């Protein structure tokens, strides 16, 4: 749809603190910190698709808008996911040991604007089309 595409990173503020406050260790925040991922976003249907591929991680993701899903994150925790779209954007989150995350994806201009909060942390990532 408007989110369908192969998007580049190009920006990023704060998610070294945001992974911090996930419970990351240095190590992984290390390589997760230098990634420059691209994000591909396809749909087919009611499933939507969201590959994260870099160097040193791929991951991916499937789902359907309102249906909770077990998800294994970069950095290994086992979450439960939902994704619902919201004014014309897909918001996730994602609940584990009584805790929760919110990854916002939103489009604006050429950006695909990601927002991710983990209490009181607010990381932004900026991807441009390919
Ligand atoms: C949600 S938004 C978002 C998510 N992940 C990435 S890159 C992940 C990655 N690529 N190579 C990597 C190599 C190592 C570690 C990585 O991640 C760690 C991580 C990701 C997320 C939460 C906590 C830890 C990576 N870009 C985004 O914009």
């Amino acid at each position: 749809d408007a989110f369908v595409g192969t998007w580049k990173l190009v920006s990023s503020e704060n998610f070294d603190d945001y992974m911090k406050e996930l419970g990351v260790g240095f190590a992984t925040r290390k390589m997760g910190g230098m990634a420059k991922p691209n994000c591909i976003i396809s749909v087919n249907g009611d499933v939507i698709t969201i590959k994260t591929e870099s160097t040193l991680k791929n991951t991916e993701i499937s789902f359907i808008l309102g249906q909770e899903f077990d998800e294994v994150t970069a950095d290994d925790r086992k979450v439960k996911s939902t994704i619902t779209l919201d004014g014309g954007v897909l918001v996730q989150v994602q609940k584990w040991d009584g805790k929760s995350t919110t990854i916002k994806r939103k489009r604006e201009d050429d950006k695909l604007v990601v927002e991710c909060v983990m209490k009181g942390v607010t990381c932004t990532r900026v991807y441009e089309r390919a």
